[PDB]
């Protein structure tokens, strides 16, 4: 038999169809490394102060799922719900050392976490949820509508551990869905803190991977690296979470 890696997914959800791509990607990598996947599904809304208030009973499940699990994950699913409880859910995965993934919208929201309760920005946002944010974290970049389709990423630096799990190339391709980028006029107030943006699109106007020293591994990725795993090549992003979660990183 085979030992168990429990992986938390984050979202809004069991397994529906719409993470079947995430699914497919966690179990290549999950089976490269040889463990077995335990895939444990919390709906986002659960983890939040309102469900402890009305239903004690789903938050305490929820927070327990959270709490063992090996490795965290915030995929790509759109909307403004369950906003609060994924915020949440990156708090905990940061203070804690757990291994973490954010996925597109996940990225987002990391980035968003560290201005708040790391650069003291308390007020840092998303202009996709409030147009009017004081303080425009996250805005709207279109291409003049939404960045889609396979494009270029190129890393920034040599010191990056998905750059090595990529198999140190200067760049990559991978399938796109976004408008709502990062504010380059708030950038500089990143510098010498931990979080750094590792990886940018070709115009530089875009920052598209993350990466936080002093953790085993805290990746954001603007991407949908899903799209292109394979159970002989399983998704470098998804790869690195799995073996970290298991403590095999540096072996690798």
């Amino acid at each position: 038999s085979m030992k168990i890696c429990s992986i938390a997914l984050v979202g809004k959800y069991k397994l529906r169809d719409c993470y079947a791509s995430v699914f497919k990607a966690l179990e290549h990598s999950a089976l490269a490394i040889n463990h077995k996947l335990n895939l444990m599904y919390i709906d986002s809304i659960d983890l939040e102060k309102i469900t402890e208030t009305e239903d004690p009973v789903k938050f305490h499940e929820a927070w327990q799922k959270l709490c063992k699990a090996d490795g965290i994950l915030v995929p790509g699913g759109f909307g403004i719900r369950g906003t609060l409880g994924k915020l949440q859910a990156i708090s905990w995965a940061r203070t804690k050392k757990i291994p973490f993934l954010g996925v597109c919208l996940g990225m987002q929201l990391a980035v968003i976490e560290f201005a708040r309760n790391c650069l003291n920005l308390k007020d840092a946002d998303s202009t996709e949820f409030r147009p009017n944010a004081p303080v425009p974290l996250v805005i709207d970049m279109p291409e003049h509508t939404m960045r889609l389709g396979i494009r270029r990423t190129v890393f920034k630096t040599e010191n990056s551990i998905l750059r090595k799990l990529y198999g140190d190339v200067p760049f990559i391709e991978e399938r796109h869905r976004h408008r709502f980028e990062v504010n380059p006029n708030l950038i500089k107030q990143f510098e010498q803190n931990d979080l750094s943006f590792v990886g940018q699109d070709v115009d530089g106007d875009r920052m598209e991977i993350i990466e936080l020293a002093n953790h085993p591994y805290f990746v954001g990725v603007q991407f949908h690296p899903e799209f292109s795993s394979r159970p002989m090549k399983p998704s470098p992003p998804y790869l690195g979470l799995l073996l970290a979660a298991t403590g095999n990183l540096n072996a690798y």
